[PDB]
């Protein structure tokens, strides 16, 4: 696409804001950008010679534009967003203006639980061909940072959010793992628009793989399932395709029923852009997971300290639990923002006499009611520990999986998940 001589204005800052004004600069275009926060991230990194209007949505600016480039934080149901669109303004993310220049095949991939582990086995599975790969996107790098010729395959994460604002994405291989509630606070007609974002995704895709377990995740499809789909499980576990054996999953380093079908989704996707099966293989046996993402930080005097901060949903935060073994105590740490999520679906989780809950945050008090005779509510997560922290006994597990997102009281799941390492090493000797 050619922006010259437009007007174009950018809402959002932090790492994407700044990766889409670098994007206009270089191609000789000034954009103004907006963010409705007083300082957001960035505001320092930001050029002098680029307008800038914070704490607030411009309209004066907005409705001048000829280009409108939205954050996906900032919902286009936003009266100054939907005037806009009214007013036949064009409005796309950072995703749109990627696909419009990107010169490589892209995997895409979104879910709401599972979309980072399964969108860095593929970035890995490329690696392993030598094949030179842009990993990125809803997480790692801001898509447009990975825009490079050289590059011969992109992968990305995508959220609900961005497919919302992108139209041009001609996916090789795109994929939804699961829908399970999430962002409600930004989908007001429920489930059902939340899905729809998603599916987004499959259009003009040139493959798309589905969860035979979840029918959401259908727009035929590649699937991929437990006891059924092209790309299954076996039991010892083996991931089979279409009948044969392709992995006995004791050679991984991840285990879980759930990051055994993340490996079956990445292998059809991996497939489904050409990759060296071979070496997509090896790639599942050298991975070792991402930091926050169900991780021991610690594990002294028969005590382990798992680090699921990523588990920013209650599906995320169900998979964690769903056949957890614990040898005496779960102290399980739940807390923050839930977005309005139904977290009933813990509950049946949360039987026994060996669970102990710590709920803190905005909706602290929200989930200690899902078995308030078990439960502890404290308001910020350093406090939920420091009390929890005297009661562990030998064979116990504290579990940081809240279920919520941590922007009521942190940066993000990453900061809450670096702040719980920190005080796990300080309380655990
Ligand atoms: C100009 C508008 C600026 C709005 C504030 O900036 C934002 C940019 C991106 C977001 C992504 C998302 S998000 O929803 O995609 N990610 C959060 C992460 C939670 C956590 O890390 O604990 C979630 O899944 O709940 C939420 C809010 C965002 C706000």
């Amino acid at each position: 696409a050619d922006y010259q001589g437009k007007n174009v204005v950018i809402i959002g800052l932090g790492l994407t804001g700044l990766s889409c004004v670098d994007f206009f600069l270089a191609r000789g275009v000034t954009p103004r950008v907006m963010d409705t926060r007083m300082t957001p991230p960035g505001l320092d990194k930001l050029p002098e010679a680029v307008e800038r209007h914070t704490g607030s949505l411009n309209d004066e600016w907005l409705m001048a534009a000829d280009l409108i480039v939205a954050s996906p934080g900032i919902a286009l149901a936003h009266p100054s967003l939907s005037a806009a669109a009214d007013a036949g303004i064009e409005i796309v993310g950072d995703i749109e203006l990627f696909c419009r220049e990107a010169q490589a095949p892209i995997v895409a991939i979104t879910g709401s639980n599972g979309k980072s582990t399964v969108t860095t086995l593929v970035g890995e599975m490329a690696k392993a061909a030598g094949v030179n790969v842009g990993v990125g996107g809803n997480i790692g790098l801001p898509a447009l940072m990975l825009l490079d010729d050289e590059c011969e395959l992109y992968v990305l994460e995508l959220s609900s959010f961005q497919l919302e604002t992108t139209s041009s994405l001609q996916a090789v291989a795109a994929t939804i793992l699961n829908v399970t509630e999430d962002h409600m606070d930004r989908y007001p007609f429920g489930l059902q628009q939340y899905r729809a974002a998603k599916l987004r995704i499959y259009e003009n895709a040139k493959v798309c793989v589905v969860n035979a377990d979840d029918a959401l995740t259908m727009p035929r499809c590649v699937s991929f399932g437990v006891n059924m789909g092209d790309y299954h499980l076996n039991h010892e576990t083996w991931l089979r395709v279409k009948g044969e054996k392709v992995l006995n999953v004791k050679e991984m380093k991840l285990s879980g029923q759930h990051n055994y079908t993340n490996a079956l989704a990445a292998l059809a996707l991996a497939d489904a852009a050409g990759l060296p099966r071979a070496s997509s293989l090896k790639a599942l046996t050298t991975f070792t997971g991402l930091p926050h993402r169900f991780e021991v930080v610690l594990e002294h005097n028969g005590v382990r300290w798992i680090n699921d901060s990523k588990a920013t949903n209650v599906g995320s935060t169900e998979a964690a639990l769903n056949g957890l073994h614990v040898d005496g105590t779960l102290h399980l740490l739940l807390g923050g923002d839930g977005k309005s999520a139904d977290f009933s679906p813990l509950a049946r989780y949360l039987n026994g006499d060996n669970v102990r809950l710590y709920c803190f945050g905005r909706d602290g008090a929200q989930l200690a009611a899902l078995r308030p005779e078990v439960a502890e509510q404290t308001e910020t997560m350093e406090q939920a520990m420091r009390l929890l922290a005297p009661r562990v006994q030998p064979g116990d597990m504290v579990l940081l999986s809240p279920a919520c997102a941590s922007l009521d009281q942190f940066k993000n799941f990453e900061q809450r998940g670096n702040e719980f390492a920190r005080l796990a090493k300080e309380l655990g000797s």
